[PDB]
């Protein structure tokens, strides 16, 4: 099963919440993340379409983010994530993170915050 | 030229700038943003009663028009903290005439007790050099 982020290195992992939001990561050999991420959140706008993600893993521990444009569809916000693995029984594993959101809206800058659970899809 | 706080819009005024930035514990953040918006950088914790402080920590993000978001795990092959932080945050302008982003951090950690998630507030100032 999962041992650390840092060896997934050279190998693409695509990961799926519970909200049906998928992302596939590539990670450098100094635990640098890049990938892409389809938002398929319900009442959001960007759903459907890759937008390019970045961040940072070592053993158990990741953070990364999205800025919501892509040159297609600009939502005008960012999203950012940090999560611990947790290894499920018959060797599958999970992210376990929390998120916030930044948005400028009506009364200025507005930040939402909230939990997702990634599981890695073999 | 370089990066005047004078002629900041929003996060698409940093483009091809290298600029630093603190936040109220004095912890540093500084960030050179390509001409696309891609942000790459350092962050140094100096926050008392943390571990990793007074190290550089490869730090990776984006920024765009009012919103900006940036990412950092606590190993460097010099001291590791089983742990990683995340910022999203927005712009914001003082009548000072001064730049802040005004971030909510995302952590998470192994501890004793295993994986554990947090979140707060930071806010980053701009600093002239």
């Amino acid at each position: 099963g999962f041992t650390d982020f840092d060896s997934l290195s050279g190998t693409s992992t695509t990961w799926v919440n519970e909200l049906g939001s998928v992302m596939t990561i590539d990670v450098d050999r100094k635990g640098g993340v890049t990938g892409y991420y389809v938002n398929n959140a319900p009442g959001t706008g960007c759903r459907g379409l890759p937008y390019d993600l970045s961040g940072h893993a070592h053993g158990s521990t990741i953070a990364f983010s999205v800025v919501w444009s892509n040159g297609i569809a600009d939502c005008r916000s960012a999203t950012s994530w940090a999560g611990y693995a947790r290894k499920t029984f018959g060797g599958g594993v999970q992210i376990v993170t929390q998120w916030s959101l930044a948005f400028v809206g009506k009364a200025g800058g507005k930040i939402e915050t909230g939990q997702n659970v990634f599981t890695y899809q073999a």
